[PDB]
């Protein structure tokens, strides 16, 4: 009935976990100095709860597959493992260790099953097995119910689940970080309860951000180079980095698995999908998505985000390389610090004054990291002026000024407070969906050493 | 199942080695008055978790071994002792004289057969033993599966585990003081938890920092030299000390085990590796690599460091020989003191100010050491003043000015604090890879007379 | 098991000694008014640790021995003991006395082998006995494999270890006094801790140091000498005052003993040898060497002081016989002291300020004694306002100006604070290393007639 967590019996996460998972009774054990406690505990809770909720005797499909997760499990799991990241060899030989180690000690799981079947698709990689294959999402041949995708960010969401649905699956979950920040076209951001920083790749050299480095310098004028960059705006290629692991990303994959409530997949065959988010922490989501046969209802477009805390996204001031310039970054605060500066936020204050108020809050045991606060009391300051300038210039009920053009006010700071909503609009309306194995000699001599004895 | 140190019972450093290795029960047991307890006791858990973590019936090899260490353990160790340094003849001699006074007292481990591995050598030293051999880490030819390196910083990495990976090594361990400092490439710095500093060739006569010495004089004019040096820039040679002990090192050699996340070893037979931080404490650390056979995936060349507690870098004024100069220098401040001056930076402060506040902070038992405090206030208060400049002189979003020459600005502090990470671009791709006893008669004799009897 | 030492009971030394020896149990026992207790304590430790450190069956060596300390030991000590100081005549006769008093009463030891060793030296004064011999260190004959000097400052270290090392020694111990501050080449110092006090011959006639004598004057000035001194340096003769025990010293000899962490010996047959400090106390220190058989590695010639405490050298101002001068001066300071005085030194000082608060600090009982806060009260107000000015004349990163003669700044004191570190540059590599009884006819025949009966 319990659940245990890898994490510190006197930490403060502990008690956000609980309201997450009422359902669950957590308790902590820890074992290792992980350094990305945080995020392995929510991702472990979250399959217990997937697997309550669905029925046994139901296989299930484990997209981009860590097979060593699922061996103590009692259900039907069936590994689609390709080789395509450099961390991959490593996952399928501590699945092999695993195996030998247990075998004749646990007789409940289907171990006996599992080991015979790792040594078929070594011999030959190209056979369907009932737990374990070597092809991807799109060339899989097995038949299934469910699909589950756990921390995977590298596919196109419509094109991936359309080749799940013509095979018979009806529901899927995605587990992951939240997606907002990058609907919102920003150059960097934090995930400050998870020790999580991210950045553009045209950042990397700055000064007073989460994932940064520079130099020393005296300054000097000239570096003459003719060729004008003359703009800077987001690119592709974005580097995460999670406790002190590194994950390349793609914007334009991350974005594609922000969808809206109601969508259509028209090809051959024809389905009515819906999208809906049941965990949220800090961050972190849960998302449950059904597939029906047919065309049925219309569609509007918007994609909708809760928020349960503050979500911040303001302009900043910093030196890249040594050249002064200026973009954007998002982070995220805490309810109770927001509930407490309503009746400052009512005149206007200058980012001195509010970097002293929000410490004295804080500091009363932090309740949030001391790293991102100057860039927080900047953001509220100018927050503040806005929305006085607004007040001092009000306009005619139902009207519209243009003596035809009409002027554009400066915006320096967008603030979604605690129960607010964002919308988004989106495509809804899905029409385009359009093999070697890669294992190596050396490498299949070896998994077969491993599983003898 | 406990574990013995020896440190005083009363010392504060006996908190943080429990942080670090939750996994073990310490407990403090004095019995000599080193000055190196710190360091010694970091190095005596690591083996421990090292042991627990890979399986009994393995083969190892200890690279740079000195086997008086391993002489009481109960794994196969298989010691590879080249007599390079001049510390090594003494070490020799401490091995033989612990195995004539453990034989017929100890029965668990296999001390005879140690005691006939020894002799054979000395007999033959061209002979390969299950326990000890003489080569070096490149001329050994015994087979095995997982390598250790101890305080060895005298090798290049990338050509050294090519070499174990020929051989059938999946696992190695590599044991040592933060690179990080490296890659920044300061002048000089400290690490004031384990009471060690060191300092480039070049500043070994200044009169302020953790290692130098200089003299009485009052001052002089012509000192007539002709030749210039007109510039002050690190050089290869750098000292340590750690304790009242002496170490030189190689700045080439310490930076080539600041390896990435992911790389390749491409020669007449292919690798993937992969790179990962375990275990860290006040900048000591220990790191896990594992290989695999064939070429799998894509490399970036970024390598992540995360900070636990700040970590400091600045300009400094000194007088070397007599000589006014300006050089950089480096170190590490507890997270305590750093979240307790959130406040008081967020206005500008005079470097004396910044001494008063930290003094009342510290003395409040010490937290921090007090010879590094006036460091530490000068780079805050030059911190400070720059974040002041860079708000008051607010850029246009999305353009840079090129009004084509851009002009540079002065930088004097890099300052990361907790919780933040840094982020460098080094090598991840390699395909270049490319023997005498050394051992005398009087050296071979005195060990054969302290074995017999 | 424990240790008694001849201290009063209430003595604040005691915790100092105890901290020292971990090891022991020291249990304070006061017979005499020694007025050297604290010298006489820690020598009496060092050798019991030096027989725990060593295993029994072995043959050590004493140079320049007292024999009646060897007296009631229970290992074999060939004693050394040639006849070449004025206290040597004195300390034979106590050897003969007590010998003859406890003939009959004490069984474990070798009594009556030691009686009958003296005997044989008497009638023919140029034979080796396996307790005693009248040769000196180079011409003794004996072969043994550990050596031992205690106290002994008349002897010029490599050319005395060479000699040890031909005949087989391996292993050596040196108690005595640190040399660090000969290092520096200061002028007069003090040990406080031991009521030690040691100054150059030309400056016996001062009037404000530990060990000097003037006389009242009312002032004249002719004093017509044609012949120009011009010049104050020092120079080889040195005048040491242990309690009230005098000793005179050589300057060459005493800088001989501080040798660096590895160096070779280069003669007919060939040594590597590595020295170590392993006890340290307020300025006696024990040292531990090993030579081996052969050349390996090679040398960089530094030699590092771990600082427990402060050390200081300041200039200070004096009248030498009517005549004022300026000079150096060092001392030790203790370290409680030295972290309170940190916030004061902050910002400018003046002496007489200083004062008053050192001795605030002190007498709160006296941690340090108060003949030495004058001038470690004027040795800190020019520390702080050295380092003031080079806040206020900074310079650029890596340049070095030299607009070709540079100016060289004046430097008054030199302070090295707690857990810091001196580094000096001595010679490594060692190639050159190039008798009659002394005893007369009525000293023998007095030892005869001591020893019968
Ligand atoms: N097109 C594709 N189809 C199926 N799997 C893919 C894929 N592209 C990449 N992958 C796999 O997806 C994995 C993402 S890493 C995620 C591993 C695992 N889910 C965990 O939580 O640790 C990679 O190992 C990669 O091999
Ligand atoms: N190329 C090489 N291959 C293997 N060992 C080497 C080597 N170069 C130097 N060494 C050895 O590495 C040792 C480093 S000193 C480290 C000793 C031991 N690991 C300890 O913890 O105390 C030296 O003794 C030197 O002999
Ligand atoms: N060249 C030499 N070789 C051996 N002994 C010498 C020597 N020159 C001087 N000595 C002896 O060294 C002694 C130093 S006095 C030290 C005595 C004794 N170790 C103690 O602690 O009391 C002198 O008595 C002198 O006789
Ligand atoms: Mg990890
Ligand atoms: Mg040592
Ligand atoms: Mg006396
Ligand atoms: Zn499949
Ligand atoms: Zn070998
Ligand atoms: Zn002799």
């Amino acid at each position: 009935d319990p659940v245990y967590v890898d994490i510190d019996a006197d930490s403060a996460f502990l008690k956000a976990l609980q309201r997450a998972y009422p359902m669950f009774e957590v308790e902590p054990r820890q074992v290792t100095p992980n350094d990305a406690a945080n995020a392995r505990a929510f991702s472990h809770l979250a399959i217990k709860l997937i697997e309550q909720e669905i029925d046994p005797d139901s296989t299930i499909l484990d997209i981009g597959s860590a097979p060593a997760r699922r061996m103590m499990s009692d259900r039907k799991y069936h590994c689609v493992c390709p080789m395509r990241s450099a961390e991959d060899p490593e996952r399928l030989a501590n699945y092999a260790r695993k195996l030998a180690s247990a075998a004749g000690k646990v007789l409940d799981r289907n171990i006996s099953g599992k080991i015979g079947d790792l040594q078929a698709v070594m011999a030959v990689p190209d056979t369907e097995t009932p737990t374990f294959c070597l092809h991807t999402d799109v060339s899989c041949r097995q038949r299934a119910d469910v699909a589950i995708y756990q921390d995977v960010y590298a596919v196109h969401a419509p094109t991936s689940l359309y080749h799940q649905a013509i095979k018979g699956v009806r529901l899927a979950y995605w587990v992951g970080f939240d997606t907002t920040p990058f609907m919102y076209n920003a150059m960097a951001g934090a995930y400050p309860s998870y020790s999580t920083n991210w950045a553009d790749e045209q950042v990397l050299k700055a000064k007073n951000i989460g994932l940064c480095s520079t130099d020393l310098t005296e300054g000097r004028r000239g570096k003459l180079s003719i060729m004008r960059g003359k703009k800077l705006e987001p690119c592709d290629r974005v580097l995460f980095s999670v406790g002190s692991t590194l994950y390349p990303e793609s914007r334009k994959l991350l974005k594609s698995w922000h969808l809206p409530s109601v969508f259509h997949l028209k090809g051959k065959l024809s389905f009515t999908c819906r999208c809906d988010t049941v965990v949220s922490c800090e961050g972190y989501v849960v998302k449950r998505i059904t597939m029906s046969p047919g065309l049925y209802g219309k569609t509007t477009g918007y994609a909708v985000t809760h928020h349960a805390d503050g979500f911040l996204m303001c302009k900043t001031t910093d030196t890249v390389d040594g050249e002064r310039v200026s973009f954007s970054v998002c982070t995220y605060v805490p309810a109770t610090i927001c509930d407490q500066m309503t009746g400052i936020l009512a005149t206007e204050v200058t980012p001195e004054d509010a970097q002293k108020l929000l410490v004295g809050l804080n500091q009363r045991t932090n309740t949030m990291k001391n790293y991102m606060i100057p860039v927080v009391a900047q953001a509220f300051s100018k927050w503040a002026k806005e929305c006085r300038k607004d007040m001092e210039d009000e306009k005619l009920l139902g009207v519209r000024e243009r003596t035809w053009a009409f002027k554009k006010q400066k915006t320096h700071t967008v603030y979604k407070r605690p129960d607010t909503q964002s919308i988004q609009k989106v495509q809804a309306e899905f029409d385009s969906f359009v093999w070697s194995s890669g294992l190596s000699i050396p490498l299949r001599t070896r998994i077969k050493w491993l599983l003898s004895k």
